[PDB]
């Protein structure tokens, strides 16, 4: 299948060179799949969604997203014009309030419930988890995160947005799961990416249109935005079944694009999200 005039992350993810405009992808789309986005919350009634996104869980006295930020990085996952997995399931979680804060012991909970929920919910085809957020490490934060990922779930977590080592940044740093850097659409390095040997894999991160709230659509920046393009990937890899949660991050750095971005400091991968589709 072709996305024509994608935004330019889906068309980086499906080529083998910056500067092109289409979307490619298996038209299976991740159907099967869930995605568990634990955010601010998901804006489910967006027309993007489809009917395929529901909030299953908040810590917060509504479960809405009154910030735009879940919403966005769960576009990015699933949506169907800005989406990598257009017919993945969407699951949102709430850890975050409006204003984009959260305690750890809220973030750990929300993790744990994933582990969880998993079981409540049909995904045959698999689960992964994507979390754009993260402060200072914790052990107690990547523990949450290696439990996650052990009871079958491919966690996705961001690096960071400090320009700095993400081995100081949780759930960045729990070795076990799929820490995403962030690029540009001219192959550099993000200007704010945490680098550093824990980095798995870099996906597009700069300049990201996705869905908002009310309704809408806006371009934004982070690590938390090149994070749902690597959990989306996932997902969508997961239906062909090409890989499982447990080997999903390691299949993705196998067969991501190498050597080709700028500005990566020497001890960090040069390895950029590719979904290696032939039509
Ligand atoms: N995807 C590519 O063209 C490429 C270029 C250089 C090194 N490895 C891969």
């Amino acid at each position: 299948a072709a996305q024509t005039n994608a935004p330019w992350g889906l068309a980086r993810i499906s080529s083998t060179s910056p500067g092109t405009s289409t979307y490619y992808y298996d038209e299976s789309a991740g159907q099967g799949s869930c995605v568990y986005v634990i955010d601010t919350g998901i804006e489910a009634s967006h027309p993007e969604f489809e009917g395929r996104a529901q909030m299953v869980k908040t810590y917060y006295y509504s479960s809405r997203d009154g910030n735009g930020h879940g919403t966005h990085c769960a576009g990015t996952v699933g949506s169907r014009t800005y989406g990598v997995a257009k017919k993945t399931q969407l699951f949102g979680v709430k850890v975050l309030d409006d204003n984009g804060s959260g305690q750890y012991s809220t973030i750990i909970a929300g993790m744990d419930f994933v582990a969880s929920d998993k079981n409540n919910r049909n995904c045959p085809k698999g689960v992964v988890a994507s979390l754009s957020l993260g402060g200072g490490y914790s052990s107690s934060v990547n523990s949450a995160a290696a439990r996650l990922q052990s009871s079958g779930v491919m966690v996705a977590v961001a690096a960071g947005n400090n320009n700095a080592d993400a081995r100081n940044y949780s759930p960045a740093s729990e070795p076990s799961v799929c820490t995403v850097g962030a690029s540009d659409r001219y192959d550099r390095r993000s200007s704010f990416s945490n680098y550093g040997s824990v980095l798995d894999i870099f996906g597009p991160g700069t300049d990201i249109l996705s869905t908002w709230i009310g309704g809408s659509t806006r371009s934004i920046s982070g690590t938390s935005m090149a994070t749902p393009h690597v959990a989306g990937l996932a997902a969508y890899l997961m239906t062909l079944g090409k890989t499982t949660a447990a080997s999903a991050c390691r299949y993705i750095a196998d067969t991501a694009n190498k050597g080709d971005l700028s500005n990566i400091p020497f001890g960090t991968v040069n390895l950029l999200a590719y979904n290696n589709y032939q039509a």
